[PDB]
RNA sequence: UGAAGGAC
């Protein structure tokens, strides 16, 4: 999507991130995104490769509603396994 | 996080 090969603003930037962290070790940007959708239309995710990441919404309130209902619950990965994700409003 | 994005 729209590469450089550089440094930079990855790909979908944001305006009301939250944290997620207590993710596994199988977690990535692409998935944080394919799960997150359930509290609303994120966009924009990075992680962190070691159990924290972050993640955001095309509305700031589908970002609360994110560390409300989608925090303290399941979450999926690729890697073909499953955890609990305690999001955080940002950090 | 050696430098970015769909990676699988």
């Amino acid at each position: 999507m729209a590469p450089r090969g550089r440094y930079g603003p990855p790909s979908r930037r944001s305006e009301n991130r939250v944290v997620v962290s207590g993710l596994p070790p199988s977690g990535s940007w692409q998935d944080l995104k394919d799960h997150m959708r359930e509290a609303g239309d994120v966009c924009y995710a990075d992680v962190y490769r070691d159990g924290t990441g972050v993640v955001e919404f095309v509305r700031k309130e589908d970002m609360t509603y994110a560390v409300r209902k989608l925090d303290n619950t399941k979450f999926r990965s690729h890697e073909g396994e499953t955890a609990y994700i305690r999001v955080k409003v940002d950090g």
